[PDB]
Parts: C-alpha cells; sequence; structure tokens
C-alpha cells in the first residue's frame, strides 16, 4: 500500500527534529540525510522535519520525538505519510514567543540561555504548526509562532534574525504539555513496557475490532515490584501515550472515607468511567483495600473487598475497560482476585540494573545543566540497591548541593530570578560524590537477576569445565533443532564440588554471562535463616522469580552450610537435613524440562550433602574441581591483576612454580599482598608507583597454604565416587 | 560584593556583646580588637557592639548571639553589614528599666545583684533599641533602654551612673522573648542540627527559589531516638530559629 504509507514508532535519538529511517525505506526514498522533508498528519496539522538513516529501525518503520508527534496529532501505531519532497529554502523573519505557564517563574533574558544556542550550526526548519521545547537552567520551556517568514516551510541560516516580545501565550484548548509522562520518562523497564504495550494496545486503540470479533481481550492487570519503583509512572504513561481516559483509585483515598462513604465513591468510579470509555482505571495500593491473609477485622473491611470482586467478575463485558492495580508483593492481596475474569495478568517490575539505571539517571538529569568532568556511567555502577525514586532524589539532591554553596555568595532574593545564573550554574562531580555519600542512598536491598559481569578470561584454569558447561548450558538453548533428532533430553541441574577457593562460584557466573541469561544466586545461610524460627514460605517465590527469568541459571551456593546445619563432621544420630531442603527438591521436580531454567549447586564438603539431591532429575551431572596446576596457576596470576599496573621485572612462571597446593583464592592472597605492600612503600614515600618484584617476593614469604594435604586425598577419593553415596 | 555584605552565624562564645570574626576579614578591616563597632540591621533598626578576632569563623562569617541578632531583626544567614566604623566615645545617663513579666516573682534591690555586676571593667556599649539579659539567681532578667545619653552610641566607664525606677513595661508587640528555645538550648546535638539544618533551610527562607525552580525540595523528616533525648526541643527550636509558622499536634 504504497510508499506514502508509513507508521509511527519511538525515537532512540534524543535529539529534537530528525527522523529516523532505514536504507530499504531509502532505495524506496532516494533522498538525502541532510534534507529538509514536510510530512503530512492528522487534523488538517502537518509539520516539517529532516531525515537521517540507521539500522535501529526496522526495514519499514518511523522514529519520532514527541515535539514532532504531537502537532501531528498522531500516537504511536498510527498510519504516517512522510511525503519525500525537496522543497528546500530558506525563511526570513521567524518571530516566536514563550508559553503560557511554561515560563512562570523564571524571567530575563531568554536570546543567550534560550533560542539562540539550540539553532546553531544545526538550523533547524520551522513551520507555523511547530511548538518545540528547549531544555536547561532546571526547566523546560515550550515555545509557539504565530507567524513568521509565509509558509509551509522555514529553514534557519546562521544569520537569520529571530525577534521575541516574550510574554505568555493562551492556552491552547487540547494541545498536551509535553511535561505529562510518556514513554520517554521511564527507563529501565524497556522489556516490560513492550510486554504491556502489546497487552493493552489494540484493545484501545481499535475499540471497534473486538466488538466485531469473538476474543476476548485481556481487561486486568497486575504490576508487581518494591516501592519507588516505577509503577504508577508506568501506568499514567502509558494511559497518556495511548490515548484512553484515566481515572485513578487511591486505596489508601478510600479506605479513609467514612464507611459506606466508600462504596459508592468505589462503586461510582467504574460507573463514571464506564460512561467516558475506553478507559483506563489505575488502582494505587491494592494491598490497602484488598488484603486478605488473615485479612481484617468486621464486617465492613471485609465488604469493601467483596465489592471489588463483583465489580471485576460482574463486569460484564459492560462497554470497554480495562483495570490495572499496584502492590509491592503478589501476596497480601485477597488470592480471589487473581481468578480469571479478575486480575489474571501480571507484570513484575523488578530493581532496575546498571543499564537500567544510567537510563534513568540521564532522565532526570536531562533538564539540568553538568559541569564536564561528571560521568554517570560510574555513578551507575556505585549506586547499588537502588530503585528509580531514590536514584531521582540523588539527582534533585546532588543538584541543590551545587546551587546552596554557589548562590549563598550571590545572595540574591526576590521574587523570580533569570536563567544567566541557571545557565552558568553547573552540578560537579563533587556534588554526585557527595550526595552520594549521605544516607539518602540507603535504599531496598533483596534478591537481584540479572546477567553477570564475569568473563571467561576473568577465569584461570579450568579450560575443559569450560568446554563442558558449554555443552550443557549452551547447546540446548542454541540448538533445539538437535535434542529432537537424536531424541534424549536435556539434563537439567549440576553439581560442582571441590577444596575450597578453587573457582565454582565465578565458574556458575561465566556461564550465564555467556548465554546472556539471568543469574539468581541463593545462598546457604540466607535460604536458612529466612526459614527463620521454623517457618519460611518463601522458597517457592526464588523458583517462582527464577520461572519468570528464563533463561536463567539458578545457582545454590556454599550448599554445604545447610547439610552441616543438621549437622557436620562426627554427624548427629540422622542424616543432614532440614525441612528447607525438602522443600526445595519437591520444586526441583516441580519445574518441566521445557522450561529452560538451569540449576547449579556447589558444596565444599561431599562428604556430608543428602544423596536425595544427587536423583537422575534432580542434579545429576557431577563436576569435580581440581585444585589448579602450575601451567594453571600461571592463568590465575595472569588474570586478577590483569587491572593492576605489574612492573616488567615479574616472573609469573616463577610465581606458579615455588606454589604447589594453593587454591585460586590463595594466590589472589598473595597478589594481595603484594599490592599492599607496594602501597605502604609509596605512602611512607610522603615524608616511583609500580609493582615491584621483591615486593612479590616479600608477599610469597608469608604466604599460606588454605587447604590441608591430608584432606587432597579426600577429595581425590569423592572424584573417583561421589556416585555411590546414595544407597548405603 | 565589597566588604560591606557580611552573614550571620552563631556564635561559640557565650558572651553577651562580642563578635567573633578572623584575620582575613581583618586584613579587609584594619580595626581593632576592643574597639566599638555601629552595625546596621533590617527594619530601621540598628545595634552597637565590639568584636575580637578567632580561627573558629571562616575567612568570612560573623558570630553573633540571639541578643544581638533580635534588635537587628535578623536571623542565622542573613546578609548584615558592619560598618567599621570608630565613632568611640563615652555616654552620661543610661537609664534602664526591667521588662513587663521577667520580673514576676522576683523583687527587690536589683543594683548589687542584677546591672552593676555586669558592667564591671568590662564597659558594655548601649543604643536605644538595645534590649538584654542578665543571669543569675535562677532567673534569666530582661531589659531595655527608654532614653539615655543621646543616640547612636552610649559606652559605659567604670563610673557611669545608671538609674532606674523598676516597673515592668509594656509587652512589646512583635518582639521575642529571649526564653524561647534556639540554637542555643540544644547541646550534644551538633552534628545532626547541621544536618536538618541544611535541609529544612533554604525551603524556609527561600520560598520563592523553589516557586522558580523544578527542584523538589524534601518535605517530611523523621526524628529517631529515645525518649527525653530532645525531639520536641529540637523541632521548635528550628521553627522559631527559622522564623516559620509551628504548628503542633
Ligand atoms: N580459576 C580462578 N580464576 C580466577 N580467580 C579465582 C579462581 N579460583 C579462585 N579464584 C579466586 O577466588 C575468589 C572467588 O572464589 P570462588 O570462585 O567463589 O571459589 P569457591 O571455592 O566456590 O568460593 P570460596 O569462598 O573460596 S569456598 C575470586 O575472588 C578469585 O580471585
Ligand atoms: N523506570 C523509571 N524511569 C524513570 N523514573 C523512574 C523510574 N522508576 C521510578 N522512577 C521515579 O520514581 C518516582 C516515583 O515513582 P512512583 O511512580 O511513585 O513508583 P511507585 O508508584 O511504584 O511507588 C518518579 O519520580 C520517577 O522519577
Ligand atoms: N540536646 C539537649 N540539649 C539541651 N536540653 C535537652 C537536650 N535533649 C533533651 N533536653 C532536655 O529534655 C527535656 C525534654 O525533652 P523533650 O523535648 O520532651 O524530648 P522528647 O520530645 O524527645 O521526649 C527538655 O527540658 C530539655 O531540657
Ligand atoms: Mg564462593
Amino acid at each position: 500500500n504504497r510508499p506514502n504509507r508509513l507508521i509511527v514508532d519511538e525515537a532512540i535519538n534524543e535529539d529534537n527534529s530528525v527522523v529516523s529511517l532505514s536504507q530499504p525505506k531509502m532505495d524506496e526514498l532516494q533522498l538525502f540525510r541532510g534534507d529538509t522533508v514536510l510530512l503530512k498528519g492528522k487534523k488538517r496539522r502537518e509539520a516539517v522535519c529532516i531525515v537521517l538513516s540507521d539500522d535501529t529501525c526496522s526495514d519499514e518503520k518511523i522514529r519520532m520525538n514527541r515535539v514532532v508527534r504531537n502537532n501531528l496529532r498522531v500516537r504511536l501505531g498510527d498510519v504516517i505519510s512522510i511525503q519525500p519532497c525537496p522543497d528546500v529554502k530558506y525563511g526570513k523573519r521567524i518571530h516566536v514567543l514563550p508559553i503560557d505557564d511554561t515560563v512562570e517563574g523564571i524571567t530575563g533574558n531568554l536570546f543567550e540561555v534560550y533560542l539562540k544556542p539550540y539553532f546553531l550550526e544545526a538550523y533547524r526548519p520551522i513551520r507555523k504548526g511547530d511548538i518545540f521545547l528547549v531544555r536547561g537552567g532546571m526547566r523546560a520551556v515550550e515555545f509557539k509562532v504565530v507567524e513568521t517568514d509565509p509558509s509551509p516551510y522555514c529553514i534557519v541560516a546562521p544569520d537569520t534574525v529571530i525577534h521575541c516580545e516574550g510574554e505568555p501565550i493562551k492556552r491552547e484548548d487540547e494541545e498536551e504539555s509535553l511535561n505529562e509522562v510518556g514513554y520517554d520518562d521511564i527507563g529501565g523497564c524497556r522489556k516490560q513496557l513492550a510486554q504491556i504495550k502489546e497487552m493493552v494496545e489494540l484493545p484501545l486503540r481499535h475499540p471497534a475490532l473486538f466488538k466485531a470479533i469473538g476474543v476476548k481481550p485481556p481487561r486486568g492487570i497486575l504490576l508487581y515490584g518494591p516501592p519507588g519503583t516505577g509503577k504508577t509512572l508506568i501506568a499514567r504513561a502509558v494511559a497518556n501515550e495511548t490515548g484512553a481516559f484515566f481515572f485513578l483509585i487511591n486505596g489508601p483515598e478510600i479506605m479513609s472515607k467514612l464507611a459506606g462513604e466508600s462504596e459508592s465513591n468505589l462503586r461510582k468510579a467504574f460507573e463514571e468511567a464506564e460512561k467516558n470509555a475506553p478507559a483506563i482505571i489505575f488502582i494505587d495500593e491494592l494491598d490497602a483495600i484488598a488484603p486478605k491473609r488473615e485479612k481484617t477485622h468486621g464486617e465492613v473491611e471485609r465488604r469493601i473487598v467483596s465489592q471489588l470482586l463483583t465489580l471485576m467478575d460482574g463486569l460484564k463485558q459492560r462497554a470497554h475497560v480495562i483495570v490495572m492495580a499496584a502492590t509491592n508483593r503478589p501476596n497480601s492481596i485477597d488470592p480471589a482476585l487473581r481468578r480469571f475474569g479478575r486480575f489474571d495478568r501480571e507484570v513484575d517490575i523488578g530493581i532496575p540494573d546498571a543499564t537500567g539505571r544510567l537510563e534513568i539517571l540521564q532522565i532526570h538529569t536531562k533538564n539540568m545543566k553538568l559541569a564536564d568532568d561528571v560521568d554517570l556511567e560510574q555513578v551507575a555502577n556505585e549506586t547499588h540497591g537502588h530503585v528509580g525514586a531514590d536514584l531521582a532524589a540523588l539527582c534533585s539532591e546532588a543538584a541543590l548541593q551545587a546551587i546552596r554553596k554557589k548562590m549563598d555568595l550571590i545572595d540574591l532574593e526576590d521574587e523570580t530570578i533569570d536563567a544567566e545564573v541557571m545557565n552558568s550554574l553547573a552540578v560537579t562531580m563533587d556534588d554526585f560524590r557527595w550526595a552520594l555519600s549521605q544516607s539518602n542512598p540507603s535504599a531496598l536491598r533483596e534478591t537481584v537477576v540479572e546477567v553477570p559481569q564475569v568473563t571467561w578470561e576473568d577465569i584461570g584454569g579450568l579450560e575443559d569445565v569450560k568446554r563442558e558447561l558449554q555443552e550443557l548450558v549452551q547447546y540446548p538453548v542454541e540448538h533445539p533443532d538437535k535434542f529432537l533428532k537424536f531424541g534424549m533430553t536435556p539434563s537439567k541441574g549440576v553439581l560442582f564440588y571441590g577444596p575450597p577457593g578453587c573457582g565454582k562460584t565465578l565458574l556458575a557466573k561465566a556461564i550465564a554471562n555467556e548465554c546472556q541469561a539471568n543469574f539468581i544466586s541463593i545462598k546457604g545461610p540466607e535460604l536458612l535463616t529466612m526459614w527463620f524460627g521454623e517457618s519460611e514460605a518463601n522458597v517457592r517465590e526464588i523458583f517462582d522469580k527464577a520461572r519468570q527469568a528464563a533463561p536463567c541459571v539458578l545457582f545454590f551456593d556454599e550448599l554445604d552450610s545447610i547439610a552441616k546445619a543438621r549437622g557436620g563432621n562426627i554427624g548427629d544420630g540422622g542424616g543432614a537435613a532440614d525441612r528447607v531442603i525438602n522443600q526445595i527438591l519437591t520444586e526441583m521436580d516441580g519445574m518441566s524440562t521445557k522450561k529452560n531454567v538451569f540449576i547449579i549447586g556447589a558444596t565444599n564438603r561431599p562428604d556430608i550433602i543428602d544423596p536425595a539431591i544427587l536423583r537422575p532429575g534432580r542434579l545429576d551431572q557431577l563436576i569435580y574441581i581440581p585444585l589448579p596446576d602450575e601451567k594453571s596457576r600461571v592463568a590465575i596470576l595472569k588474570a586478577n591483576l590483569r587491572k593492576s599496573p605489574v612492573a616488567k621485572d615479574v616472573d609469573l612462571e616463577f610465581l606458579a612454580k615455588m606454589t604447589n597446593g594453593f587454591s585460586g583464592a590463595d594466590l589472589t592472597e598473595i597478589c594481595q599482598r603484594a599490592c599492599k605492600l607496594a602501597i605502604r612503600e609509596s605512602i611512607e614515600s610522603e615524608i616511583v608507583p609500580e609493582i615491584r618484584r621483591d615486593h612479590f617476593e616479600e608477599a610469597m614469604r608469608f604466604a599460606r597454604r588454605s587447604v590441608s594435604d591430608n584432606d587432597i586425598r579426600k577429595y581425590e577419593m569423592f572424584a573417583q565416587t561421589l556416585q555411590q553415596s546414595r544407597g548405603f
């Protein structure tokens, strides 16, 4: 249907007037990447913009910003027409003025702060119907053109004289503000937007088709995640972005109201928003109003949760609605709300990663001006547990640390301030380092699921067991073609066992990095404290959080501490078991081989373990991690100092010889002392940097075999037969 | 912006009429540490005080007491002007009288208990607009001067004959009492005041700037600690000291 029909999509780049396409559309287009284009759009309102080319788009799709996409009165997923035409020319007048409340409280000269610096060397097209936004000085400014050089197009040149009175504008009746949230105000969530985006999209954009079909569009959604994670943000974003009518319910709000006042208040919310459909209904803190465990005292609270049910279930299809609620943990809410015809969908919005945090940090760092020494790629690596709302108050508190010490000397106090200071005001790296050091980065910290940073090169030796792990994880994910042809079935779990400090934890994080699978780590002590006094109930959740993360490596680390809890050494009269070992391996038997979740245990004392976990179908492959030997003992040293400035004098072949029964962790203990003996001489020297050969000679003096000899023969005995361990 | 612009700060020393500065401001100043200075301040009300020098202040900052800082109608973090001038001279009359309820229940001779022992060998400047406080006898006494030797300055000498009827005064409509809590009535908390002090300060003193900016000033605070630790004290102190309107639940 011709290359006059294009679709809307949301840009990767942040720049104001551009559109990004691909070469197939270019081999359809045959026009430049420096050209101007005049686009046609809905409601007789159209606008002028330029194009470039790039791979991130598909064969056919169109990247835009909101500032473009709003004037065109279009939304993501609309048919647009680029109209590839070269009308190219300069314009003349281009008289602009600021917008109603967008300048409220800021005053003064706008030429050198705003406007001018935005146009320079990047002449930007303009039309009588372009509103645009300029970022700076802690503020988002909005503009409009009542007249310019006559239409359609005007293209600035590094001359053109712009003239502006200032003063507000009349607020446009229907024209949205750009300060309303949209898919660009959310970051780190990319994967769960597209999930929410598909699922809610077409029944909002295409109310008719469903009325034409017998398909039931899912209507109800539950968003998980700990507080401050952006649940309420993601909700309103979608409602704005999709065009829907967004009504909002607070839990406390309707539990604040008088008994019997809530019922009419909760009922009206649907009844009213029934009339305005298509409609979103968002319920903040569903936990407040529907808390069924031992639930509540007295009817009036037990009554309102049954009112909610008869609205969800007793929804007859009404006309058209979709309900969205939010809560901190999936639990604590009445189970009867998750049945079908009620909130059947679930979207778990976890904490962000560093790649997510940098995405967030840039969003709250946009509008403000920064010094050149800032990094923000390092910050994301120094903020560990942080949700989005922590990481926003880390930007706004760092920026108040800047404007206290800067303008206390200016000490100017009046009704409003103008932009020159703000423009010549910046935040430095010393502030971020300061606001990161307060207790504000105190933040919620719980089970994290991520792709690990460790690579294969980060571990030395072990080259064959590296080859065997990729057999057992890489391939069944890579080649589902095979394993049908030859039949059989992949084995699910693995068990590493060996001397302490020999590399088991690392080698589990390496394959996750290799297959880009998520990695969940559950350490024996942590697992056994949540059992607390005689109760846990959270184990089934780490298998859930593993299930919705697939492909996933699920790693049970230092699995020996649990068995020695029941008892170690001499031993009890009984075997080594707890009620938290049993509910693990009921749940292993639960997960299907069609799942690509993959389990790995590790133990430093194979002597003690429960045979139940070795049974075929639980942890079958047994892998014995030996101590390193000379040629590998170089690989270890060669590795962990890869970031250390070692001097040329050293012989790593020589270290590796004098050492024999050292663990890989104890080699790092030598390399550790050497480096800390270096810094003592340097610090002395303040009354030259480079690790020295003599240093390694002194460190090597105090080195310590971490594993005894007489216990090496014990690993060598279990290396042979640990299969025998079950049955007697 | 010239060495006529100084800022307010809270003194380390406890003595009544002094101001503490540093040498960089002195190499800006070039006047004595025994001199008298006449300071200018807000609301057309100003007062006379003397200076010394010390390290505890920064390069540029000014230590005061509340008894100075109130007459000037200023609060910590205001631009003040010291006006380094040597007008030095003695005065003559200096007639003082006690304040409305500040003497309630205490009576009798005030000469040998109050007043006199406070002036001795440490002649203290005085102006028609100085209210001062003397400590002793389980009580905090407050005074004022309706007239003295003509203005601006009067500087006592170890002679000058003060005369006082006694009797209350009319309670000044807006003039704060010195018995209200302030940062000097709290101790051992120095480190967590400065924390609370930064965090609440500018959005109270500068309501406008935030209305001019997109920054969100944190508004809500939780104070921990076991009972009797001074939580309620620290709260009202800040409210008084910062000027804010303090409601209590
Ligand atoms: N092959 C190896 N390559 C690099 N580092 C190693 C290796 N083996 C041990 N290490 C060091 O040991 C530390 C982590 O040891 P792990 O890989 O967890 O071995 P582990 O025996 O499972 O753990 P523990 O605590 O020593 S019982 C790392 O900081 C490494 O410096
Ligand atoms: N993914 C994200 N991207 C950008 N900002 C975020 C994100 N997650 C959280 N925030 C920040 O969190 C703050 C409030 O989050 P909120 O919507 O209240 O989450 P919740 O409702 O889950 O508590 C907002 O200021 C927003 O800036
Ligand atoms: N840091 C402090 N400095 C001076 N006085 C204190 C301090 N902490 C407590 N007090 C004394 O405690 C008394 C009452 O404390 P209060 O304000 O009731 O504390 P809270 O409200 O925490 O119980 C006051 O008389 C005050 O004299
Ligand atoms: Mg380990």
